[PDB]
């Protein structure tokens, strides 16, 4: 049965990242090289299991909550996607940390990018494939175990359970293991994003203006916690976002699909006469599966392809490339898988699907293509080598206080041409396949989130190799090939980011609905969704839930960067403390201490990390029961916007900041070098710019899925136990 | 009859305010008088070309209003145009002159009590001038055409040639608010980029670059300083405010006018209706009465101990006084009428003065937390200052994570507010408290106001060599004042979020046809936010409110970039200027800063205005709802935070400069860092902050007017 080999597809995908990991083991490794590579790893792991352990208390704790008062299956399918986002994170971290020295060394043997290159793909590989795979297997495990083996896919039928809960058994059991991919995703993501930006604008914002010391100089006792956090929070966390994000996307239409079936009935001399047929409902459930399933096996070949295929001086052709072939085949093997699978059936006109069978396919077609846009979008604000980016670096003459106010701009003005292309997006899903539609644009736009978390990793691994070559003070030419690697990195995951934010937006407005689904009881089962999918924004109470919303959004994102910069002035006051008393660390003859500046960030990381999955988490529950369900949804508009907004916005600046620090560093601005003052405003832009991408950027998709996904959960009690 | 008190009133604050003009007017001259005129030449000449430009797009807008709509709406347009437009100049000039009456005051005296009284009045005039104007626009408006025309005899829906649904009195207010509305933007984009850039680039070469003293008179771009503030934080100030109180009084003027011919057998008799739709103005007399007398107490009483004790006891005094008088006029209007039921008024007659007093009591919490986070005397302040020790990189961040935290407070109690203020009278609540809000404007405007004219004073004191305690006495004015522009630009928002809500309700209101005349009520006041159309306009609006911000800043950097660049090469090329036996060449620096803001006024209001109209022709009318909801919210949030932040930033340095710090003073490494961070947020305190009130109003306004050709009238 064909079924099998694509429910296999995913164990395929986890056994080739194994293969490629150990095509990664036993490359050359120097001793100095080796000393650092296990200094990395041994503090990456630490902080790794830490954090591990205390999110997997808490996520024991929510499990248990979840199966009192929902299904027991709920807190079980939760517990499994929390294992999933874990696992991809620590495979990914691991990864990363074996593989930096790795393509240091090739970098500096070979003299050639094709070698570097490989390695650093086949680290991003093995990492793109434990996401797609682990995210795919615990779907599809869900799936078979709980709505096939136990028949909760069979049954969709509102229930009601002690204390007043009216859910669907497979809609909890698949919310419940999205929930839980989301808040290790949170957890993780957090905690490294902390750490790393914290460590980065200490270390280069000491280093490079107050010592004038080399980035990454292995003088700078911050270097190694630059590192490390590059490895835990830009490596792991990244894998764990983009994996909840993947699985949110699958888990929108799930949902959709499952709520449609046991919604469209008419009421007739109280003879509930139901609309849509159940094979229909049931086709519609596994299309999304089977459709995450082919991008997988796609993202795959593609990636064998690339690791076989022959190597090219610049990674950016290569990577570009492997995308852009994968994504071709994907589109066209899910035309062919949509035709089929919904070929010939009933009930599609009925459910949106204006256009047909082919309806949802279109609707993906949409998705890929906006994605394609976002990320171009992305490309030319975030690119030195469009104009935008040029002119914050020539901004650099006038002074630090026009870079900040240039770079804000870039952000603020960057945000409008990505969101009219998610405009158009969505207003066309909708056209061809009505809300399914825009849940399958939301997985489109994903659909291939092997490949994408693949790069994204392949940079982080050229970053920490660049600094090890600086520590083990390498030759300057070898240097030059690891940065070379990450000058397309930066960009590359600022366009993840924004592939990761449309997708979340998509998956947004479809839990919108589902919510709005979710709201209706037994007694009121025969609405017309007409009445059911109405959220009038002129109730005082949805405007003000907006508004809170939007509110809570910004304080989120102002309390993490608070934490960055608590974080950043400790390390500051620390380096300044070292070089101050310690005697010969400028001039090359003493060795600082890092592990003070690893242990103030941990630290702060570990204790700061907790309170916003909270708040995400809470939010939703306190606001409903206090202002009923319309406030609830209110509040969920609210931070759809903000988040959106504020995550382009953020992505777009850090990456802008970036890179034009990188061109004046690159030595393409005339006259000014590394020691100039332009190029201490770069660098205090830069610095500014670090927790922006990778701090208050990607937090913003996964609070926004975490919280919809909270309010879907528990809209029905709190529709009745408002207080006001 | 007392309404001819009432009517009376503005006349009244137009006279006060010219007395209180003629009597600081003396102007006490001292050492070359010679700057001092130089400045205000260099403004007049901005404001002048600023008021031409603005006035022919203005006779533009209204020709085209005329033509497509009723020619009473485009005479409305105009009158509020002139309206706005003559209390903008008026505060302008007032500053301009009062500056230096108020320096040498103070220097003379070397006590604030004088300063104080000089500056204070010149605050009030620009309030009264203000409150006057906005009431008697209005109260003329209402005479002419409601009362003597009987627009609001008719109260019905017309449909004029073309397919346009209209209420006549509705159509003309809304006119006069969008035209006070078009002036006001133009007017505040090209006063706040000019004061902004001249501002910015002078702290940054002169303070970072040079080593020089704040308004150094060697510095070539003090002069531009100081006549930037009295252009942007003087006549945008009062253009900004006075469109905002125009926009609360015509927020709950239309709705009320829609409401007799939408309920329907009419549901609410007219004499009700007619009553509600005066009640507004009579409301906002009676709060400019109060205002006038609070200031009149204020001006006349001896110096207080705190410059910020006499606004805040000028504020509460009026304030009771406003809340007294408004019950007992709300009481004694409304206590005979009949069907207040079926409009939303909840508890009855009194249901628009509780209103109004939840509005009063929102903004004074926002004041609250914008004291709280934008004050050195608090905890955020002073670790944002703190933290200038750790880099510049960190100032930064600080002072953007402070920005964006502080937006919480003031949104939770925007959503108290709004939900109290819908239980007690309905959403004619939500536009009652908008209003109430902003009851008592003369006196918040004269407060406001009151700062920029010490800031100039302190300039003018490092311009001429003048005693140490003159500037000190200065800057500890400004250092209050700055806190004051923050905690306005919170009532302002405030205000137009109330009024944005109501907007929205008459939007719905105004989707209706003749033949769709016989709808339920409650099925007119569905805006579904699942609708693809709606949630995708909501995230067009707040992507075009970011754009706009963005924008802002950009014509901002651009024109401090170039003159940040002639600055330097001004110092280095001229020999002497630095040994401070020289002078350099001012006239350039302004001519930059001028020629860049006549270039860059124009795009933003353009924008403001044709954003309803090519989304409704492009997607209808829903995706116009949404791009109005998403550029509320965004337009709330980025004004709250630029604000809030960069008043955070400049009283860090204040803090710095005081000397509060243990052993860093002026000069220092982390007094660069902290000017850095001031310079930063100046753009964001005063150009991109203020605007988005009105762009928000500005687009509901126009969508408003313009909804009915649109609602069936789309291309897609
Ligand atoms: O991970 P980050 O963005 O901090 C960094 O990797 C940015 N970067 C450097 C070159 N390309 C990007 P670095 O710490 O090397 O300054
Ligand atoms: O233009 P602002 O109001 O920010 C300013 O007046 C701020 N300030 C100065 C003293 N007290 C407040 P200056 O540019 O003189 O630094
Ligand atoms: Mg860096
Ligand atoms: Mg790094
Ligand atoms: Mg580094
Ligand atoms: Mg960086
Ligand atoms: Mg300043
Ligand atoms: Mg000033
Ligand atoms: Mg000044
Ligand atoms: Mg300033």
């Amino acid at each position: 049965y064909v079924a099998a080999l694509f429910f296999l597809i995913p164990l395929v995908a986890l056994g080739f990242a194994a293969a490629n990991f150990a095509a990664v083991v036993r490359k050359p490794e120097t001793e100095r090289m080796k000393e650092i590579s296990s200094y990395i790893r041994s503090g990456a792991d630490s902080f790794l299991a830490h954090e591990t352990k205390a999110i997997f208390k808490v996520a024991i704790v929510i499990a248990i909550l979840l199966m009192i008062f929902t299904t027991w299956q709920t807190g079980v399918a939760f517990l499994l996607g929390a294992v999933m986002s874990a696992s991809a994170g620590i495979v990914g971290m691991k990864m990363a940390t074996r593989a930096n020295v790795r393509v240091a060394e090739a970098a500096r043997t070979t003299k050639k990018i094709g070698p570097a290159l490989k390695v650093a793909y086949q680290g991003g590989s093995v990492m793109g494939l434990s996401v797609g795979g682990f995210a795919l297997l615990g779907l599809v495990l869900v799936y078979l175990i709980f709505g096939k083996w136990m028949g909760q896919v069979d049954n969709l039928n509102i229930y009601t359970n002690w204390l007043g809960i009216n859910f669907v058994p497979f809609a909890m059991t698949v919310s419940g293991y999205a929930l839980g991919c989301s808040i290790i995703a949170m957890f993780d993501r957090v905690g490294g994003g902390v750490y790393t930006k914290a460590a980065d604008m200490a270390a280069d914002l000491v280093g490079k203006t107050e010592l004038n010391l080399p980035e990454d100089d292995p003088r700078n006792p911050a270097t190694i916690a630059d590192n490390v956090g590059d490895n835990v929070g830009d490596v792991a966390g990244l894998g764990a976002d983009l994996l909840e994000s993947f699985v949110g996307a699958i888990v929108s239409s799930i949902i959709l699909a499952s709520y449609m079936f046991p919604i469209y009935v008419q009421k007739i001399g109280e003879n509930l006469v139901h609309q849509v047929p159940k094979e229909t409902i049931q086709a519609l459930i596994s299309y999304p599966i089977f459709f995450a399933l082919v991008g997988l096996g796609c993202s795959m070949l593609g990636i064998l392809y690339v690791i076989v295929k022959k190597p090219s001086d610049n990674p950016q052709r290569e990577l570009n490339i492997s995308l852009w072939t994968s994504a071709l085949l994907t589109v066209v093997l899910t035309a062919f898988l949509t035709y089929f699978y919904l070929k010939d059936l009933q009930g599609l006109d009925v459910l949106g699907f204006r256009f047909g069978a082919i309806s949802p396919w279109f609707s993906a077609i949409i998705g890929i293509f906006s994605g394609i846009l976002i990320g171009f979008w992305a490309e030319y604000y975030t690119s030195y080598r469009y104009k935008p980016t040029q002119f914050l670096g020539k901004s650099s003459i006038e002074g630090t206080g026009m870079v900040i106010s240039n770079g804000l701009s870039l952000g603020m003005k960057s945000v409008f041409p990505p969101t009219l292309t998610l405009v158009l997006g969505i207003l066309f899903a909708d056209y061809f396949a009505g809300l399914y539609g825009v849940a399958i644009a939301a997985l489109g736009m994903l659909s291939f989130v092997a490949t994408s978390v693949s790069v994204d990793s392949y940079g982080p691994i050229a970053d920490n190799a660049g600094g090890i070559s600086e520590m083990c003070e390498l030759d300057p030419e070898v240097r030059k090939i690891t940065d070379h690697l990450d000058a397309v990195g930066n960009t590359t995951a600022a366009i993840g980011k924004g592939f990761a934010i449309g997708s979340a937006i998509f998956a947004a407005l479809s839990l919108f609905a589902s919510y709005m689904f979710s709201q209706i009881s037994p007694s009121d089962i025969g609405k017309p969704p007409s009445l059911v999918l109405l959220l009038n924004m002129l109730d005082a109470r949805v405007i003000a839930g907006a508004l809170l919303g939007a509110a809570i959004t910004y304080y989120f994102s102002g309390y993490l960067i608070s934490a960055v910069t608590k974080a950043a002035m400790k390390m500051v006051d620390e380096i300044r403390r070292q070089a101050r008393e310690i005697p010969g660390l400028l001039e090359g003859k003493a060795k600082p201490d890092y592990n003070r500046c690893i242990e103030i960030t941990s630290d702060n990381a570990l204790k700061q990390m907790g309170y916003p999955a909270f708040i995400a988490i809470l939010t939703p529950l306190v606001t409903g029961f206090l202002l009923g369900a319309e406030f609830v949804g209110g509040v969920l508009i609210g931070t759809v916007l903000s988040g959106a907004m504020l995550a382009i916005l953020t992505a777009n600046s850090g990456g802008a900041w970036d890179n034009a620090k990188k061109y004046l560093e690159a030595g393409n601005l005339e006259g000014y070098g590394k020691g100039s003052e332009p190029h201490k405003a770069l660098v205090i832009g830069d610095t500014v710019g670090d927790p922006l991408k990778d701090t208050v950027g990607p937090s913003l998709d996964i609070l926004i899925k975490i919280m919809s996904v909270v309010s879907v959960i528990a809209v029905s009690i709190f529709k009745h136990v408002h207080l006001f």
